[PDB]
C-alpha cells in the first residue's frame, strides 16, 4: 500500500532528465550572450531589497539572478572556478558549456547513447589542451608592451574601456610591482580603493597604502617627508600582569607614587619609541591617552587600532616589521614612505602613506562620477589585474576576437577525421562548439554570423593565419595579434576545461530526484 | 501611467516565442512516438471521469489527452486532419512535424531567419510531391490481392493484427461492395457494429443492415425468407389536414360511423401495403396499434419510428424507395432480401437484414471478448477501412517500412545541392527530418536506428531498390514490395504536405500573448 | 469640506496627459511593426478561454488584444477604418500614426505649443494628399496583368505567398466577375468558403454558390447538367387564411374530403412548379413532407429552409427571381447553372451550384491542411480583395516597398521650406514621420536602416525615380514598378488620412479624467 521512495517529490528520467538539463544549460548560456565582447552589453540587475548592480561581468551577473534550478547551478559553477583561477572569460566559458550541451542534444535526438558523447567530449578536450600550447606564443614577465595589450584586451567593451589605455599602464605598474620572488602574483596585495570624483581618469597608482584611520591626536603634524614607520601591535597602554594582581594602599602618599609609575612606564614607552628614530606609528592595539599627549609632545604621528589587514600591507610596503614588543623596536624594524599625510579625499579624512621605495604591495586608487559607475570601472581594472597576472605567471598568450577558437575549432576537425566510430560524432560537434565564440562576437556586433564564420575559417585553412578573426567594427578579418588582441593562454585553457569537465557531468545523468 | 496592453497577460517573443513553440511540437511528436509501427506499444488514457480509453491509434490519443497548450493544438490539427483525409498515418504525420520543428531550431541556432527556414521547407515540400508521384506504382481498383495487402500492412502492429488475413479480406470485400458508380470510397456506408462474443475470429461481413429495433408486433414473423421489403417514412396513423378541423357530432348513431371511418382509412392503408406485394416493412414514423393489428393477421413483419440513418441504408442495400405516400406505393419501390429474421445477439434482439444481392451499403460486424478489446479492433477496422478506400480511388501505392522516406530522403538531398545559398540548409534539413520514420520504427523494435540507417540508405543509393527498408524482425534491409508492406500514396503525400504547412505556419510566430 | 471632482478618479494634466498619449500609441505601434512587409512575422493570439489567432493581420492583432487603454483604443480605431475603407494597410496606418507621435514629442519637448504641431500636421497632410494624385499611375479596370499584380504584392509576406499566383489569378477573375453596372466592388458578392484538404493549391474559384443544405429526399437526383433553377421563399404547405379559420365537420364522409383537398392543393403547387420548366428548387421556407414526394416524383431536386443571404446570392449567381407567389412564377423567373450537384466535402455533404455563365455573384473556396491554416490564407485572400477592388474602382495605383513614402517625405521637405515660422518644423516632422515604413521594411530583413535610407533618399532626389525602393532581398535600390510592387493609391491616402486625423485629435488633448 504505501509509497516506496517519498510521496513529496517530482522525478524525470531519461529523456526528460536530459531535457531539464541541456534546457537549463542553454538558458544560462543564453542570458549572458548578449554581454560577450566589444559591443557588450550590460544588465542592471535588482534584488529583493531594491539594491541594483549594474554590469557587463558574467560571473557577477550569474550569482546576483539568484539562480536555484540545479543544472543552472551546475553551470554556475563553472563560471565561479574561471573566476577563481583567471579572473577572465567568465561568460566565455558559460558560453562555450551551454553550446556542447546544445550539440549534445543533436547527438541524443539521433539516438548516440550518452557515455559515447561523453567519451567523444573527453578526447576533443584533450586534443584541444595539447593544441593550445601549440597555439601560445611565449612572452617575459617583463614585457610591458604585451602586458599593456592584455589588459587593454581584458577592458574592451566594459565602458571603463573609455579610459583603457592610462589604466592598463596604471593596472601594468601595479600587478609589476606586486610580483613576489617567486614569480607569482598574489592579486591580494593590490588593495582596490573605490571614491568619487571629477571623473575615471584621476584614478592613480599610489605606491603604499589607504589607511581608514586619523591621526590619534590633533597636537600630532598632519604631513611628513621622509618618514621613519613604526608599526606597533601591542598595545601603548599600561602592562597589566597575566596572574589576577591588585594593589593594597594603607599610606595615603603611597597612593600618588602609583599612579606616577604608570604615567613613567608609559612616558618609558614612548621615549623607546622615539630613540628607534620613528617619525610615525601605527598600532594595531589602543594607545594609552597619555601616551597620545606625549607622542605628540615628541611630534610623533600615530594611528591606534589599525586593522590587521592594514598593518599587514603597511608593512610590505614601507619595509617594516610589526612588532609585539615596544622594548624590542629597533631602527632596523623601521619602514620608510616619501610621504605620509592625512588628507581629505571625497570630504573623508585619511592617512596616506605614498612614495614608498620598492612596495611589496601598493594601491590602486579608482575615481569616477557616480558610485555605480565606479563600482564598475572596479570590476574592469579586476579583470585586468587577473589576466595581467596570469601572463606574468605563465608567460603563455594566445590571439582574441574569436581566432583562437576557430583555429581549434579547424584543427578538432581534423583531429576528428582519425576517429573510428560513432565517438567521431561527439569529436566534431564539441569542435563545432567552439565557435559560438566568433559567432557570438559578431551577432552582438549587429554582423552576419553564417558568412563572417566562412570568412573566418577560411583564412585559417591550409597553412593560412592562427591570428586571423572578425574585426566587429571593420567587418574584416584582419590578423589579431598584429591588433593587440591578445589573452592570457590559461582563459582559453581553463573556459574549455571547465565547460567539458562540467558538460560531461550533467550529460552522465539519466535520472533527477528532487525533493519538496 | 496606466498599462497600454492587458495586464493580466504573458507574452514571449523572438526567442522565447520560438522555443515555446517548438518545445510544444517535439513534446506533442514525442508522447505518440512509442506508438508507431509493427512493435508500436498502446497508451491507457483515464479522463476526469474515470473512463479509460487503451488505443495505438495517434490521432485518438492526442484528443484523449486534453492538450490545452495552443502551439501543441496546432500539431494536433495536422492528426485531426490526416484523419479526415485519409484515416491511417495520424502518428507519421504529427512525428514528421515534430522533426521538423527539432531541425528547424538548429537552423534558428545557427542565425539562419525563420522566413528563409520557411521558404526552404516549402521548396522541399513541392519538390517531394513531385518525387512521391514518381514513386508510386499503379494499381487497379479491382485488384484484391493488393488491396489485402494494403490493409493487412494497416493492421500490423495493433493487437487486431492476430485476426489480420480474416479481417483483411472482410475489409476488401465491404469496401468493394460500396463503391459507387463514380469510383468514390464512402466511409458511411460501411455500417460497423460490435457486440461481445466467443472472440476475434467471430468478426464477419453482413451483405445488409443491422436494425436496433423488434418487430412491432408479436403476433408477427419472426424470419422471412426472399423478402420483399417496403420503406415508408410517412405514418401509418389515421391523417389529420393541416387547417385546424373538429368534428361536430349531434346524432348518437353518427358517433360509431366516425370510429368506423378512422379505422377503415387504416385498414386501407395496410391493404395498399398488401397490395405492392410487400412482407416486410420498415416505417421511419408510428404506426397506430391498430394498423399493427391489420399487418400482422396479413403476416406483415413491421418495424415503427426506424432511425432515419436506417432507414438511408435500408435502401441502399436492398433496392428500396423510401415512400412518404402509401397511396404511390407500388411493387416497383420494393427492396430485396435474402434474409429478414429478428434474433438475439449478445442478448439483444435486433432486426438482421441479410443476403441482398447487390447490397450499396454492407455491415462489418466486429466481436470479441471484451468491450475494450473490440473498441480497439474496431479502430483498426477503421484504419484499414481507409486506406484500402483511398487505394481504391486513387490507384497509387508506396512501399512501407520506412522505405519511401528514405528514398524521398535521399532524392531531396540531390536536390538540395541545386540550392544556391542559405535556404538549402533549410531543404537539407527537410531531407534529414523524413529520416524520423525509419529510425522511430528501428528504435521502437530495439535497433540501432544510426546502423540501420547507413545500411538502408546504401541500399537506396545508385540506382537501388526504392522498396527497400527496415525488417525490424530480421533485422535486415528487404523488399518492402515483395514482403508486401504498402500504403496509399495518399497517406505520405497528406502526412507530409500537413507537416510542411503547419510548422511553416508556427515558423512565422515571433510573438506570442496569451491571456487570463 | 467635501470634494468637487469625484474621488474614485485618476487625473493626467499637461505633460502627463501628453505622454500618456504618445506612449500609447508607440507601444501599439510596436507591437504590429515587426509584421509589416515580406519579412514580416506573425503574432499567436490567445484568448481567456485558450482559443488561438495566428496572422500577420495587423486590425486582426490590435482586435484580439483586447487593449484597454484609453489612447490606444484611438490608435485601434485607425486600423478598423483602414480595414471597412481599403482592406489593407493597417499595420502601414498604424504604424504611421505611432511615428507622427514620436516625432511630435521632440516638438512638445522643444516647447513647440501643440495646437502649432497639430496645424503643421494638417498642412503636410493635406499637401501629402495632393502629392498622392500627382504620384499616381493610371491603370485600367480590365488590365488583368496589372491587377494581378496588385493582388501579388498584397499577398506578399503572409505565406499563403507561396502560392501567391494562383491565389491572384483566381481574386481577379473572381472580383472582375462581380463588379456591378455602376463600376463598383461589393466585396459581400464573393464568398468565401473554407475548407480543409490535400493543400493550398486545391482552391478555386466557383462561378455560382456552395449551399450548406442537402436535398430534401433522397430520391431526387443527386447531380442535374445545365439546371433550370426556381428560386422560392414562399413555404410549399397547404396556405391558411390570416382570419382565423376552423372546419366544422358533421357527415363522416366529408373527413376525407378535406384532406383530400389539401392533398390536391399541394399536388397542384408541386405541377405549377414543374410547368415552369425548372429541375431543381431552392425554397427560403419549409415543404411539406407530401410535397417533398410530389416533387421526388417529378424528378426535382429540392432544398428546403435556405438561409435568406443564400438564396440572395444564389439569385445572384442564377439569374433566378426569388418568388413568393407559385402561382406566378413562370420560366422567366428561373436561372441557370451547369451544374447542380450534392456531393461530400471534408466529409461534409453539400449543394454545389457551379458554372453559372455570367454570375454576379461567385465563391473562392479555399483549401488548405488545417483550420488555423486556412484560417490565414482566407486572411490574405481578403486583403487582396480588397486592393484589387479598390484598383478597379479608382483606377490610381502607386509603387511599393516603401518608394512612394520616400518620394512623398522629400516633396514634403521641399514644400516646408516655403513655412514660415514654427509650424515649419511641424511640416519637417510630418516628412520625416513617413519614412518609418521604408525604415521598418529594411529592419525587418536585417538591413540598415539608416543606410538603406541614405540610398533611397539619392535615388529620387534630383529628377530621379519616384518608383526606387528598397529590395530587401538583393539588399538594393530597384525599380519597384518594374519589379511589380505595386498598391492601390487608396492604401497610401486613407493610411496617411487616418493617422494624420487621429493623432491631431490626440495632441489636442491637454488633460485626461478616467473615473473608477
Ligand atoms: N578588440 C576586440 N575585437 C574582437 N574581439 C575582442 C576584442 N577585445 C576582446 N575581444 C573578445 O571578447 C571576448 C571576451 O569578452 P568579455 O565580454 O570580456 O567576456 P568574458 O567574460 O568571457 O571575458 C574574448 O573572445 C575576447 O577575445
Ligand atoms: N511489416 C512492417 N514492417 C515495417 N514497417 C511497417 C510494417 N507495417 C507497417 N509499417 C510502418 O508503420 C508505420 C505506420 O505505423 P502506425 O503505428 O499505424 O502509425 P500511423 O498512425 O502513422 O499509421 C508506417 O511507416 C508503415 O510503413
Ligand atoms: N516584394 C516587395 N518588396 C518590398 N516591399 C514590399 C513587397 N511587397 C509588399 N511590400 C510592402 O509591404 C508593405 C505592406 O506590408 P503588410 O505586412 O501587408 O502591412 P499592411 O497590413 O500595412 O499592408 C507595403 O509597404 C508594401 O509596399
Ligand atoms: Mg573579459
Ligand atoms: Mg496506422
Ligand atoms: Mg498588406
Amino acid at each position: 500500500q504505501p509509497g516506496v521512495l517519498p510521496e513529496n517529490m517530482k522525478r524525470y528520467m531519461g529523456r526528460d532528465a536530459q531535457r531539464m538539463n541541456i534546457l537549463a544549460g542553454r538558458i544560462i548560456a543564453e542570458t549572458v550572450r548578449s554581454t560577450l565582447g566589444p559591443k557588450g552589453m550590460d544588465k542592471m540587475l535588482v534584488d529583493d531589497l531594491g539594491d541594483v548592480v549594474v554590469t557587463n561581468d558574467g560571473v557577477t551577473i550569474l550569482r546576483e539572478m539568484s539562480v536555484e534550478h540545479p543544472a543552472a547551478k551546475m553551470l554556475i559553477e563553472v563560471a565561479k572556478t574561471q573566476e577563481k583561477e583567471v579572473g577572465d572569460g567568465t561568460t566565455t566559458a558559460v558560453v562555450v558549456a551551454g553550446e556542447l550541451l546544445r550539440k549534445a542534444e543533436e547527438l541524443l535526438d539521433q539516438n548516440v547513447h550518452p557515455t559515447i558523447v561523453v567519451k567523444g567530449y573527453q578526447a576533443a578536450a584533450q586534443k584541444a589542451q595539447e593544441l593550445l600550447k601549440t597555439i601560445a606564443c611565449e612572452v617575459g614577465a617583463q614585457d610591458k608592451e604585451i602586458l599593456t595589450k592584455i589588459a587593454m584586451t581584458s577592458i574592451t567593451g566594459k565602458g571603463a574601456e573609455k579610459a583603457k589605455e592610462k589604466l592598463a599602464e596604471i593596472i601594468v605598474e601595479a600587478v609589476s610591482a606586486v610580483v613576489d620572488d617567486e614569480g607569482k602574483v598574489d592579486k591580494d596585495l593590490i588593495k582596490i580603493e573605490k571614491k568619487s570624483g571629477a571623473s575615471i581618469d584621476d584614478t592613480e597608482l599610489i605606491k603604499g597604502v589607504l589607511v581608514d584611520k586619523e591621526r590619534v591626536s590633533a597636537q600630532m603634524p598632519k604631513k611628513v617627508t621622509d618618514a621613519k614607520i613604526a608599526l606597533l601591535n601591542c598595545a601603548i597602554e599600561i602592562k597589566e600582569t597575566e596572574t589576577d594582581a591588585e594593589i593594597r594602599i594603607t599610606d595615603p602618599a603611597k597612593l600618588m607614587e602609583f599612579i606616577e609609575q604608570e604615567e613613567k612606564m608609559l612616558k618609558d614607552m614612548v621615549a623607546e619609541i622615539k630613540a628607534s628614530g620613528a617619525n610615525v606609528l601605527f598600532c594595531q592595539k589602543g594607545i594609552d591617552d597619555l601616551a597620545q599627549h606625549y607622542l605628540a609632545k615628541e611630534g610623533i604621528v600615530a594611528a591606534r587600532r589599525v586593522k590587521k589587514s592594514d598593518m599587514e600591507k603597511l608593512a610590505k610596503a614601507t619595509g617594516a616589521n610589526v612588532i609585539t614588543n615596544i622594548k624590542d623596536l629597533s631602527a632596523q624594524d623601521l619602514g620608510d614612505a616619501g610621504l605620509v599625510e592625512e588628507r581629505k579625499i571625497s570630504g573623508d579624512s585619511m592617512i596616506f602613506v605614498e612614495e614608498c621605495k620598492h612596495p611589496k604591495a601598493v594601491t590602486m586608487l579608482i575615481r569616477g562620477t557616480t558610485e555605480h559607475v565606479i563600482e564598475e570601472v572596479a570590476r574592469a581594472v579586476d579583470d585586468a589585474v587577473g589576466v595581467v597576472g596570469c601572463t606574468i605567471e605563465d608567460g603563455r598568450i594566445v590571439s582574441g576576437g574569436g581566432s583562437t577558437e576557430v583555429e581549434l575549432s579547424m584543427k578538432l576537425r581534423e583531429y576528428a577525421e582519425g576517429i573510428s566510430g560513432r565517438e567521431q560524432l561527439a569529436v566534431r560537434a564539441f569542435a563545432d562548439a567552439l565557435e559560438v565564440i566568433p559567432r557570438t562576437l559578431a551577432e552582438n556586433a549587429g554582423l552576419d554570423a553564417i558568412e563572417i564564420l566562412v570568412k573566418v575559417r577560411a583564412a585559417h585553412a591550409s597553412n593560412g593565419n592562427k591570428c586571423a578573426g572578425l574585426n566587429v567594427f571593420t567587418g574584416a578579418v584582419e590578423d589579431m595579434c598584429e591588433n593587440g588582441v591578445v589573452e592570457p593562454l590559461r582563459v582559453k585553457t581553463q573556459a574549455i576545461q571547465s565547460a567539458a569537465e562540467s558538460t560531461e557531468m550533467l550529460l552522465r545523468i539519466d535520472d533527477v530526484i528532487a525533493a519538496e
